[PDB]
């Protein structure tokens, strides 16, 4: 699995996509002086930049960009615990290149705090880690709908389905804690201006529980696969033929 | 007499109660009078119709994907549901309703929780005036619904759920000048049960969708486009003993 | 004669009544001088679009759904309708858009129904100028409505209907600093007639948007993807006959 | 060069470009009765190319950008001559829709032409940098949706286009008031003749962004398996494959 060419590009996908998503993301949420970027003017500019994404490297890889994701995939069974690692990895460096590039690029009077996740002040940690569970749960379960090869239904445009999944999460997130569900998306920029929040595991933890859910709903409760024991062994490592 | 014993049948009502929760937590939440910045007309809007056109995509499939108490009945008025299946779903729904606003109201700060966005008049218009918008609201709504669920369709649907998610989006971006817009009754129920009694003009906000998704399920299911069925699979159908 | 007596054309012309009431209903709404909250462009824009595209989706199979007179009269110049197709399809869309604009003034009180969302010109823009605007801003609707429904495209339409609701959208972007953005010349004589004003540039916002749309049909049907008819085929469409049909029921095998 | 389908090809990269030109600068003019906002001016240009590929598309291939012509002629798509035209009829094109735009536009209103205009806080090179960026992910998206090996549901290709537009104008236009297209750049340009230094940047930036993705795409992450005969053939322009 590891050794291919196959897997070389997949994880690159992986690498290259979180950091555009994450440039444009965080580029498009800067203080700006010319005008203060709107609510939805940002949901939108991260869920088209999902959705560009996945209809460019989705192909490729996958299309995650998001550890939730691909930890979700994994404990679903459906992703080796190999892949799962690299993928992580090459998000999680991704993130940190997209958010270093912004760094430079940006003048200092937009720049500020290259657009961390500040958590609200009448909310709470608590409060916060329950938002980002649902604002991941609905992406989750919305990505694993929208690409289940078993689905008969119409599904479209999987690609601006699961872009615009994100600026519903956004709409709401931007209030609560300026909007993550990607771990990698905190990650970046906290690296970068070298600046962590307190309830930084409310970003790590709210969406990779959420995630996580939807997978345990999805893939074993309402559509189960019905595989033995020692065919899901060998997906995990990473040797399933069918 | 049956169609409850199924296990599909368990998920599916299931798959409504978790739906029609999340549409709730998001067009209220969406909707919040936040003091960071408050929402405008076509983000609202947006974010209800988003909401919906996302939960077709995830749990149309399992359900149906009505998330809407008015599609429900127009379902069962249109004969396209048995009487048992409408009986759970919109109990579904509700319950689900509920307890999405009581989350919202779990985690919102106090400073931001407004109205909890609940649905009430316009004070320059009047109860007959607002009756008469949500006929055409749901009306609309339905018939797109009904379209794009329709399997006889040769033409290209391309995106139905998205399709669906801009007619809720569509919806908003006049239907919240007057009430807030409702084009369903468990989302402006759902919050409300948040108090005791009925406020001023409740009843429009039952009776409004569910008319309007059912003049769209005559129109469409009986005169646009019909079944050609005997009255023998017709109360099959209602029962719910039909294969 | 039996194409107008069927039961299939009662429906085919209803829905045109039913959409241009629907359209110029919400399209015109989102667009009002409201108090609780002024509609801004991008929120005016969609509503017109989004209108066009949620009703092309749910009542494309019943009509076709053209919800335009600009449109319907580039059909006919293009050899896609008949003569009688065309006129009474242009009645029931100027009587659903005055159908529609009569419903706006029963519900919107005295404070926000201000003048129903009528179309006028920019205080800087002459008639010699938005006339050329709105040939444009439908110039291109057509050019997208005709590749979209094109049954000879090969490649992936997607969604036609969305496809074709944005590009009435984008035309709104523009528009509305021109004319509050027409296109559709029944949107303009819906509320023209409730209201009861009618400007001095009208005739701009019915022959702008129908030479648009007729101008894109010389370019799409007969230069860019030519038809390959005979000169009695074509009457042959123009009066309302035409063969081959596809599943027409019935038995016997 | 002399065949029919060619002169069509041609005049709708003429057609697109001109048609593009107008609603992406009428969008963002300086409009005294309501200036325009960025999230408006963002989904103006972008629509304007996810509706011209839905047209114009289908006779020309949909480019509307010199830079994705030169992508492609590297990525090995076209020929030379086919380019060559391509760019002109754009260039030109372009023109043609800003010089529209000089008589249909009112004075006050007026600005500048809608003209790129950097960053005064922002260098050259920082810039550059963006506009790579923001074509880079335009074109990476393009060719995935136009790849006729695509096994995966596809989606419209026009709309998701227009939208990576859209995505690259909600940063870009902070930057430059983000161009990605010479001939948006070069047009405007020409009819009110205003020539600042940087505008090597509007050329140079999306044309080095647009063929690192092509080269990305073609060589190295989705191979052609072609001789070099074949891809000769390509550049002079003979080519013909099953039926
Ligand atoms: C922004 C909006 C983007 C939405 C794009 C939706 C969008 O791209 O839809 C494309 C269609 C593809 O059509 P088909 O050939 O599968 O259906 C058969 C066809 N001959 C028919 O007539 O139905 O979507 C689907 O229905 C399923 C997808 C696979």
């Amino acid at each position: 699995e590891v050794c291919s060419v196959a897997f070389l590009k997949a994880v690159f996908a992986e690498f290259l996509a979180t950091l555009i998503f994450v440039f444009f993301g965080l580029g498009s949420a800067l203080k700006w002086p010319s005008a203060l970027p709107t609510i939805l003017q940002i949901a939108l500019a991260f869920g088209l930049a999902i959705g560009t994404l996945a209809q460019a490297l989705g192909p490729v890889s996958g299309g995650h960009i998001n550890p939730a994701i691909t930890l979700a995939l994994l404990v679903g069974n459906q992703i080796s615990l190999l892949r799962a690692f690299f993928y992580v990895a090459a998000q999680l460096v991704g993130a940190i290149a997209g958010a270093g590039i912004l760094y430079g690029v940006a003048p200092l009077n937009a720049r500020g705090n290259l657009a961390v996740n500040a958590l609200n002040n009448n909310t709470t940690q608590g409060q916060a880690m329950v938002v980002e569970l649902i604002l991941t749960f609905q992406l989750a379960l919305c990505i694993f709908a929208s690409t289940d090869s078993r689905r008969t239904e119409p599904v479209g445009s999987p690609a601006l389905s699961i872009g615009l999944s994100v600026t519903l999460g956004h709409l709401v997130g931007i209030y609560f804690t300026g909007c993550s569900m990607n771990p990698a998306r905190s990650f970046g920029p906290a690296v970068v201006m070298n600046r962590f929040s307190p309830a930084h595991w409310v970003f790590w933890v709210g969406p990779i529980v959420g995630a996580v859910l939807a997978a345990i709903l999805y893939f074993y409760l309402l559509f189960p696969n019905s595989l033995s024991l020692s065919e899901r062994v060998a997906i995990i490592k990473g040797t399933y033929e069918p």
